[PDB]
């Protein structure tokens, strides 16, 4: 029961998501190893993901989380990148597919920087790159990110094995560093604690 609502470029909702996409790009200090070399995206399409069951699941959990955290959900709009985007918009996030060796264990990973989530689109460390060219900096193939509604509740701050949130907490927040560049990473351990609200189709742009 997922319906995709194709948003017009003149729509403020489209523009808002587009600006969040572009403004949160950072210069990773890994030469573009994982996600490619770029300053900007070519934004092709933004679709609103409408699924009534997934949404009700999300808000049911958000209530429970809110009650356990002094009537605060600590809800954020965050990026997700992975190879499972098309499954996710249909069936929701699912922590049973999470990877056990993740830095913060077996959860579902989000970012406030679009360009960090772009590093996971093709797998962890960007896997083997795009399917067609095996190129992690591919400028041709179109990528997809989710801009999602995420319930963090009481988030546990963790350094850079773990299966669930620590006792009394509903999420983990990390700030891992790659070369003096530390960026935020948010991790939930329940699929219902995020709703994949917008599907963004895009390319990374070749700089001049
Ligand atoms: C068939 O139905 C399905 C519906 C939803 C999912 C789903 O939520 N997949 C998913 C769950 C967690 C992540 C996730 O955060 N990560 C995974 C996990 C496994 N493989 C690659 N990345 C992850 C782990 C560490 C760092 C970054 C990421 Cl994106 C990425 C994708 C999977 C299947
Ligand atoms: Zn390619």
């Amino acid at each position: 029961g997922t319906i995709l609502i194709d948003l017009s470029p003149d729509d403020k909702e489209f523009q808002s998501v587009e600006e969040e996409m572009q403004s949160t790009v950072r210069e990773h200090r890994d030469g573009g190893h994982a996600g490619g070399i770029f300053n900007r995206y070519n934004i092709l399409k933004i679709q609103k993901v409408c699924n009534k069951k997934l949404w009700e699941r999300y808000t049911h959990r958000r209530k429970e989380v809110s009650e356990e955290n002094h009537n605060h959900a600590n809800e954020r709009m965050l990026f997700h990148g992975s190879p499972f985007v098309n499954a996710i918009i249909h069936k929701g996030f699912d922590e049973r597919h999470a990877y056990i060796g993740g830095m913060f264990g077996a959860g579902i990973y989000f970012a406030e920087n679009s360009s960090k989530s772009n590093q996971y689109v093709y797998g962890i460390g960007g896997g083997t790159g795009c399917p067609v060219h095996k190129d992690r900096s591919c400028y041709i193939c179109h990528r997809q990110l989710l801009f999602c509604r995420v319930t963090l509740g009481k988030s546990f701050l963790q350094f850079s094995k773990m299966a669930h949130s620590p006792p009394g907490h509903h999420s983990v927040t990390g700030r891992p560093s790659v070369n003096g560049l530390a960026l935020a990473e948010y991790v939930i351990y329940r699929g219902e604690q995020a709703y994949p609200e917008y599907l963004i189709t895009y390319q990374i742009m070749r700089p001049e």
